[PDB]
């Protein structure tokens, strides 16, 4: 359990910002946003591999539910994506907005 979905990201949260952001609780091994991949739209959510078990489980412990660039964040352990892939349906086929999905 190394990967981490993150959801309800700020627009302006590409991969710099989350890269710095996840380092801070260890090394970190895979950054990417997802878009909707044809209009472009950030979709708020994004998943980060973390080189250890422990800067996942550090990162998840201390930015789940913080208040970063203006709303509360969403921030679990998503070992093998699924959850991010339902998160991903929701937003790219319109259901939800990114700031609006369901967590």
């Amino acid at each position: 359990p190394k990967q981490v979905t993150f959801a309800k990201l700020n627009d302006n949260i590409r991969e710099n910002f989350l890269r710095d952001m996840c380092k801070k609780y260890g090394e970190v091994e895979e950054v990417e946003i997802l878009y909707n991949p044809k209009t472009k739209k950030h979709l708020g959510i994004a998943k980060v591999v973390f080189a250890t078990v422990r800067g996942a489980k550090d990162a998840v412990q201390h930015l789940h539910s913080t208040s970063v660039m203006g709303n509360i964040i969403h921030v679990e352990l998503d070992t093998k994506g699924e959850t991010r892939m339902r998160f991903y349906e929701l937003l790219v086929t319109g259901r939800y907005t990114p700031q609006t999905l369901p967590v």
